[PDB]
């Protein structure tokens, strides 16, 4: 019911630069997080385009950011493309390995972890910030699967039985207990506008 | 033989706006072929991840960069995914459409051109230096087209007789009489160390 793997070595030295470098411009892991839903909802229209049965799962191309003080989670929700299984096993639909390689040649060379985007693997700066992420992900050609890691060199796989969620993707992060200020409406907002202000999909911030 | 198509209108305003507007720093149009190629390529790479037969129409992924100044064109060649004929006349695999919505709010706003890329229709930037752009294509799926185009609002596609290219993308550049400055080693050296320091792939600059 449950598989778990091992991330690749070099996947694995990335999560853990990520989570051991001091620096503290962490705020970015929004702008990567959501420019991945942006790319995902991208690819789900450009589909539609000669096919409108792709949209059958949901006709509607929104980003959703979704703070819950009580469970320590900020949540983001895009109705893209999703993931099948498999791209979730490959390091969520990314070539990381080397991503990886050519971010931290970057970084010995000037770089900071900022640029982490420009290297295709912008989704685990989600560890400056959370102790734990759950993806959950449906794409049109396979079932719902929920992934799950809190870093230390293994993820997990399930079939999720949660809330169906037609198509696309929900990024769970579990903040670490310094790190609620990401909850705050203010501070999203504030982060938002200067990070995220050409995003081509309406983004919802929800209230609680 | 040679099928020809109208632009769609949306895309004929930004092409116009292109060629028409005022605006010194083109030197970007190479920046946005070049991380075309590179999104190319991160395509194919993650798609031999799981199938390596996918390259069995050639292994080495990289980018040309072939200044011819007789012809008056410079080409950029890569060796990624590729596009069918339907990605072809769909705006070259893009949501253009709705880019182009995007790009033009923003200038009314603030914005530059140079910003083109943030709403994926870089590639019309060619337009700031080519009289006309020649796309030869080839996709493992497909067989191998030529899309040109000197703007004017239509577009041809034809099946391409010239040489075999395996798999990829060549932009053929036709360079305005006044734009020569971009098949010099210098300059187009200048551009690339400027703007692509970080695309992952080899890059290598053709003499002649
Ligand atoms: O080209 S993609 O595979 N687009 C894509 C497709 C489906 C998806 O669900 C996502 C995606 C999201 O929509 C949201 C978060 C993601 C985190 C890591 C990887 C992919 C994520 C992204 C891509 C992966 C990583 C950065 S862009
Ligand atoms: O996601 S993509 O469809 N990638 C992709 C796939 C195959 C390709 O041949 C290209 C591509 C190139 O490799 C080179 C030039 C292009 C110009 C316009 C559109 C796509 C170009 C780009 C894309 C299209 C436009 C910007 S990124």
């Amino acid at each position: 019911e449950v598989e778990t793997f091992a991330f690749q070595a070099e996947i694995a030295q990335l999560m853990s630069l990520i989570i051991n470098t001091f620096y503290s411009n962490k705020e970015i892991f929004l702008r990567e997080l959501i420019s991945n839903s942006s790319d995902a909802l991208d690819k789900i229209r450009y589909e539609s385009l000669t096919d409108p049965s792709k949209l059958d799962s949901g006709k509607e191309l929104h980003i959703n950011l979704i703070p819950n003080k009580q469970d320590r989670t900020l949540t983001i929700v895009d109705t893209g493309i999703g993931m099948t299984k498999a791209d979730l096993i490959n390091n969520l639909g990314t070539i990381a390995k080397s991503g990886t390689k050519a971010f931290m040649e970057a970084l010995q060379a000037g770089a900071d972890i900022s640029m982490i985007g420009q290297f295709g693997v912008g989704f685990y700066s989600a560890y400056l910030v959370a102790e734990k992420v759950t993806v959950i992900t449906k794409h049109n050609d396979d079932e719902q699967y929920a992934w799950e890691s809190s870093a230390g060199g293994s993820f997990t796989v399930r079939t999720d039985t949660g809330e169906p969620m037609g198509r696309g993707t929900k990024v769970i992060l579990h903040l670490k207990e310094d790190q609620t200020e990401y909850l705050e409406e203010r501070r999203i907002k504030e982060i938002v506008k200067k990070h995220s202000q050409f995003i081509g999909y309406p983004i919802t911030l929800f209230v609680e």
